Protein backbone atom coordinates (compact mmCIF):
# COMPACT_ATOMS: atom_id res chain seq x y z
CA UNK A 1 0.00 0.00 0.00
CA UNK A 2 0.80 3.61 -0.70
CA UNK A 3 1.82 5.64 2.31
CA UNK A 4 2.13 9.22 1.10
CA UNK A 5 4.50 11.69 2.62
CA UNK A 6 1.77 14.36 2.16
CA UNK A 7 -1.97 13.46 2.09
CA UNK A 8 -4.24 11.09 3.98
CA UNK A 9 -3.23 7.53 4.52
CA UNK A 10 -5.27 4.55 3.40
CA UNK A 11 -7.94 3.45 5.87
CA UNK A 12 -11.00 1.14 6.03
CA UNK A 13 -13.29 2.25 3.17
CA UNK A 14 -10.46 2.64 0.67
CA UNK A 15 -10.09 0.59 -2.59
CA UNK A 16 -6.69 0.35 -4.28
CA UNK A 17 -6.99 0.26 -8.04
CA UNK A 18 -3.80 0.37 -10.05
CA UNK A 19 -1.74 3.27 -8.66
CA UNK A 20 -4.82 5.08 -7.35
CA UNK A 21 -7.15 4.87 -4.36
CA UNK A 22 -10.94 5.30 -4.47
CA UNK A 23 -13.26 5.88 -1.49
CA UNK A 24 -17.01 5.92 -1.63
CA UNK A 25 -18.36 9.01 0.18
CA UNK A 26 -22.09 8.66 -0.63
CA UNK A 27 -24.17 6.27 -2.71
CA UNK A 28 -23.39 8.40 -5.83
CA UNK A 29 -20.06 10.05 -4.86
CA UNK A 30 -16.53 8.71 -4.77
CA UNK A 31 -13.18 10.37 -4.01
CA UNK A 32 -10.30 9.61 -6.40
CA UNK A 33 -6.73 9.85 -5.07
CA UNK A 34 -3.57 9.89 -7.10
CA UNK A 35 0.05 10.29 -6.07
CA UNK A 36 2.98 12.37 -7.34
CA UNK A 37 6.29 10.82 -6.31
CA UNK A 38 8.57 13.83 -5.72
CA UNK A 39 12.33 13.12 -5.81
CA UNK A 40 13.86 13.15 -2.35
CA UNK A 41 10.42 13.55 -0.68
CA UNK A 42 8.06 10.67 -1.62
CA UNK A 43 4.41 10.65 -2.61
CA UNK A 44 2.00 13.54 -2.43
CA UNK A 45 -1.69 12.49 -2.58
CA UNK A 46 -4.27 14.64 -4.47
CA UNK A 47 -8.01 14.06 -4.33
CA UNK A 48 -10.90 14.76 -6.65
CA UNK A 49 -14.46 13.50 -7.05
CA UNK A 50 -16.55 11.19 -9.20
CA UNK A 51 -20.34 11.74 -9.16
CA UNK A 52 -23.01 9.50 -10.67
CA UNK A 53 -25.97 11.48 -12.01
CA UNK A 54 -28.45 8.91 -13.41
CA UNK A 55 -27.00 7.29 -16.57
CA UNK A 56 -23.83 9.39 -16.63
CA UNK A 57 -20.82 10.26 -14.49
CA UNK A 58 -19.25 13.65 -13.74
CA UNK A 59 -15.64 14.22 -12.65
CA UNK A 60 -14.10 16.96 -10.53
CA UNK A 61 -10.34 17.35 -11.04
CA UNK A 62 -7.88 15.25 -12.98
CA UNK A 63 -5.12 13.20 -11.37
CA UNK A 64 -1.53 14.51 -11.46
CA UNK A 65 -0.80 12.84 -14.78
CA UNK A 66 -2.41 11.64 -17.97
CA UNK A 67 -1.73 7.97 -17.17
CA UNK A 68 -3.25 8.33 -13.70
CA UNK A 69 -6.25 10.11 -15.21
CA UNK A 70 -6.72 7.24 -17.70
CA UNK A 71 -6.71 4.93 -14.66
CA UNK A 72 -9.57 6.97 -13.14
CA UNK A 73 -11.52 6.46 -16.37
CA UNK A 74 -10.75 2.70 -16.22
CA UNK A 75 -12.00 2.51 -12.63
CA UNK A 76 -15.21 4.26 -13.67
CA UNK A 77 -15.66 1.83 -16.58
CA UNK A 78 -15.01 -1.23 -14.25
CA UNK A 79 -17.03 -0.09 -11.23
CA UNK A 80 -19.83 2.07 -12.69
CA UNK A 81 -19.86 1.27 -16.46
CA UNK A 82 -21.47 4.57 -17.42
CA UNK A 83 -20.13 7.34 -19.64
CA UNK A 84 -18.36 10.39 -18.30
CA UNK A 85 -20.26 13.44 -19.49
CA UNK A 86 -17.91 16.17 -18.37
CA UNK A 87 -15.16 17.11 -16.01
CA UNK A 88 -14.68 20.35 -14.06
CA UNK A 89 -11.13 21.23 -13.00
CA UNK A 90 -10.60 23.56 -10.12
CA UNK A 91 -7.46 25.58 -11.02
CA UNK A 92 -4.46 25.57 -13.32
CA UNK A 93 -1.95 23.51 -11.26
CA UNK A 94 -0.75 19.96 -11.96
CA UNK A 95 -2.66 18.22 -9.17
CA UNK A 96 -5.96 19.48 -10.62
CA UNK A 97 -5.23 19.76 -14.36
CA UNK A 98 -2.24 17.51 -15.09
CA UNK A 99 -4.42 14.87 -16.82
CA UNK A 100 -6.39 16.99 -19.28
CA UNK A 101 -5.03 15.16 -22.31
CA UNK A 102 -6.41 11.82 -21.07
CA UNK A 103 -9.86 13.41 -20.70
CA UNK A 104 -9.69 14.89 -24.16
CA UNK A 105 -8.46 11.61 -25.75
CA UNK A 106 -11.46 9.92 -24.16
CA UNK A 107 -13.80 12.48 -25.73
CA UNK A 108 -14.89 14.04 -22.39
CA UNK A 109 -16.00 17.69 -22.36
CA UNK A 110 -13.86 19.73 -19.99
CA UNK A 111 -14.69 22.89 -18.09
CA UNK A 112 -12.63 25.34 -16.03
CA UNK A 113 -12.77 28.90 -14.86
CA UNK A 114 -12.02 31.14 -17.89
CA UNK A 115 -9.08 32.47 -15.83
CA UNK A 116 -7.74 28.92 -15.31
CA UNK A 117 -7.90 28.39 -19.09
CA UNK A 118 -6.04 31.69 -19.63
CA UNK A 119 -3.37 30.71 -17.04
CA UNK A 120 -2.99 27.09 -18.11
CA UNK A 121 -0.58 27.72 -21.01
CA UNK A 122 1.57 29.83 -18.75
CA UNK A 123 1.68 26.87 -16.21
CA UNK A 124 2.50 24.23 -18.98
CA UNK A 125 -1.07 22.85 -18.63
CA UNK A 126 -3.60 22.30 -21.49
CA UNK A 127 -6.68 24.44 -21.12
CA UNK A 128 -10.12 22.95 -20.67
CA UNK A 129 -12.23 23.13 -23.83
CA UNK A 130 -14.96 25.27 -22.20
CA UNK A 131 -14.78 28.27 -19.88
CA UNK A 132 -16.91 28.97 -16.82
CA UNK A 133 -17.62 32.58 -15.88
CA UNK A 134 -18.86 33.88 -12.58
CA UNK A 135 -21.09 36.60 -11.12
CA UNK A 136 -19.83 39.27 -8.75
CA UNK A 137 -20.99 37.12 -5.77
CA UNK A 138 -19.08 34.05 -7.03
CA UNK A 139 -21.88 31.91 -8.46
CA UNK A 140 -21.24 30.39 -11.84
CA UNK A 141 -23.15 31.89 -14.80
CA UNK A 142 -25.56 28.97 -15.54
CA UNK A 143 -25.29 29.34 -19.36
CA UNK A 144 -21.56 28.53 -19.07
CA UNK A 145 -22.27 25.36 -17.04
CA UNK A 146 -24.84 23.58 -19.20
CA UNK A 147 -26.22 20.28 -17.96
CA UNK A 148 -24.02 20.15 -14.83
CA UNK A 149 -26.60 18.07 -12.94
CA UNK A 150 -25.81 18.20 -9.22
CA UNK A 151 -22.52 20.14 -9.63
CA UNK A 152 -22.94 23.63 -8.24
CA UNK A 153 -19.84 25.65 -9.09
CA UNK A 154 -18.80 28.61 -6.94
CA UNK A 155 -15.83 30.95 -7.29
CA UNK A 156 -15.06 32.10 -3.68
CA UNK A 157 -12.47 34.71 -4.55
CA UNK A 158 -8.68 34.56 -4.69
CA UNK A 159 -7.05 32.34 -2.12
CA UNK A 160 -4.77 29.43 -2.88
CA UNK A 161 -4.71 30.90 -6.38
CA UNK A 162 -6.61 33.69 -8.09
CA UNK A 163 -8.54 31.17 -10.23
CA UNK A 164 -9.47 28.54 -7.61
CA UNK A 165 -13.08 27.29 -7.80
CA UNK A 166 -15.16 25.07 -5.58
CA UNK A 167 -18.03 22.67 -6.21
CA UNK A 168 -21.07 21.70 -4.13
CA UNK A 169 -22.80 18.39 -4.82
CA UNK A 170 -26.49 19.12 -4.82
CA UNK A 171 -28.66 16.40 -3.37
CA UNK A 172 -25.90 15.56 -0.92
CA UNK A 173 -24.25 17.13 2.11
CA UNK A 174 -20.85 17.28 0.33
CA UNK A 175 -18.88 20.25 -0.93
CA UNK A 176 -15.43 20.26 -2.50
CA UNK A 177 -12.92 22.97 -1.59
CA UNK A 178 -9.99 21.75 -3.71
CA UNK A 179 -6.62 23.21 -2.67
CA UNK A 180 -8.22 26.23 -1.07
CA UNK A 181 -9.37 24.34 2.04
CA UNK A 182 -7.04 22.45 4.36
CA UNK A 183 -8.20 20.09 7.08
CA UNK A 184 -9.14 21.05 10.61
CA UNK A 185 -5.82 19.76 12.04
CA UNK A 186 -3.51 21.27 9.35
CA UNK A 187 -0.45 23.22 10.40
CA UNK A 188 -0.05 25.02 7.12
CA UNK A 189 -1.93 26.41 4.17
CA UNK A 190 0.28 24.44 1.78
CA UNK A 191 1.96 26.11 -1.19
CA UNK A 192 1.33 29.85 -0.95
CA UNK A 193 3.56 30.66 -3.95
CA UNK A 194 0.57 31.72 -6.12
CA UNK A 195 -1.73 32.70 -3.21
CA UNK A 196 -3.56 35.89 -2.48
CA UNK A 197 -2.67 36.41 1.14
CA UNK A 198 -4.89 39.49 1.59
CA UNK A 199 -8.12 37.80 0.35
CA UNK A 200 -7.60 34.15 1.36
CA UNK A 201 -9.49 34.29 4.66
CA UNK A 202 -12.56 35.97 3.11
CA UNK A 203 -12.51 33.48 0.20
CA UNK A 204 -12.41 30.47 2.56
CA UNK A 205 -15.31 31.95 4.50
CA UNK A 206 -17.22 32.69 1.25
CA UNK A 207 -16.95 29.01 0.30
CA UNK A 208 -18.50 28.13 3.69
CA UNK A 209 -21.29 30.61 3.17
CA UNK A 210 -21.98 29.35 -0.37
CA UNK A 211 -22.64 25.85 0.88
CA UNK A 212 -23.88 26.51 4.40
CA UNK A 213 -25.45 23.07 4.97
CA UNK A 214 -22.56 21.00 3.57
CA UNK A 215 -21.40 18.83 6.48
CA UNK A 216 -18.73 16.81 4.63
CA UNK A 217 -15.94 18.99 3.20
CA UNK A 218 -13.73 17.31 0.63
CA UNK A 219 -10.37 18.78 -0.16
CA UNK A 220 -7.30 18.06 -2.29
CA UNK A 221 -4.77 16.78 0.28
CA UNK A 222 -6.63 15.39 3.30
CA UNK A 223 -9.48 12.99 4.00
CA UNK A 224 -12.98 14.45 4.00
CA UNK A 225 -13.56 16.53 7.16
CA UNK A 226 -16.18 18.49 9.01
CA UNK A 227 -16.89 22.19 8.54
CA UNK A 228 -14.03 22.81 10.96
CA UNK A 229 -11.77 22.43 7.94
CA UNK A 230 -13.34 25.70 6.56
CA UNK A 231 -13.17 27.60 9.83
CA UNK A 232 -9.62 26.45 10.63
CA UNK A 233 -8.42 27.31 7.12
CA UNK A 234 -9.90 30.79 7.50
CA UNK A 235 -8.24 31.22 10.96
CA UNK A 236 -4.87 30.24 9.46
CA UNK A 237 -5.47 32.60 6.56
CA UNK A 238 -6.35 35.50 9.01
CA UNK A 239 -2.66 35.28 10.05
CA UNK A 240 -1.41 35.99 6.49
CA UNK A 241 -2.75 39.57 6.12
C1 LIG B 1 3.70 19.45 -6.54
C2 LIG B 1 3.91 20.08 -7.88
O1 LIG B 1 5.02 19.90 -8.65
N1 LIG B 1 4.85 20.60 -9.89
C3 LIG B 1 3.62 21.26 -9.86
C4 LIG B 1 3.02 22.22 -10.83
C5 LIG B 1 3.01 22.06 -12.23
C6 LIG B 1 2.46 23.09 -13.00
C7 LIG B 1 1.88 24.19 -12.38
C8 LIG B 1 1.89 24.35 -11.00
C9 LIG B 1 2.48 23.37 -10.22
C10 LIG B 1 3.04 20.95 -8.64
C11 LIG B 1 1.71 21.37 -8.19
O2 LIG B 1 0.72 21.19 -8.90
N2 LIG B 1 1.67 21.90 -6.98
C12 LIG B 1 0.44 22.37 -6.37
C13 LIG B 1 0.58 23.82 -6.00
O3 LIG B 1 1.63 24.48 -6.14
O4 LIG B 1 -0.42 24.39 -5.53
C14 LIG B 1 0.09 21.40 -5.16
N3 LIG B 1 -0.99 21.95 -4.31
C15 LIG B 1 -0.39 22.36 -3.03
C16 LIG B 1 -1.50 22.75 -2.08
O5 LIG B 1 -2.66 22.30 -2.30
O6 LIG B 1 -1.21 23.48 -1.13
C17 LIG B 1 0.68 21.31 -2.58
C18 LIG B 1 1.57 21.83 -1.44
C19 LIG B 1 -0.02 20.00 -2.14
S1 LIG B 1 1.56 21.12 -4.12
ZN1 LIG C 1 -2.56 24.80 -6.67
ZN1 LIG D 1 -2.92 21.10 -4.07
Amino acid sequence: EIRPTIGQQMETGDQRFGDLVFRQLAPNVWQHTSYLDMPGFGAVASNGLIVRDGGRVLVVDTAWTDDQTAQILNWIKQEINLPVALAVVTHAHQDKMGGMDALHAAGIATYANALSNQLAPQEGMVAAQHSLTFAANGWVEPATAPNFGPLKVFYPGPGHTSDNITVGIDGTDIAFGGCLIKDSKAKSLGNLGDADTEHYAASARAFGAAFPKASMIVMSHSAPDSRAAITHTARMADKLR
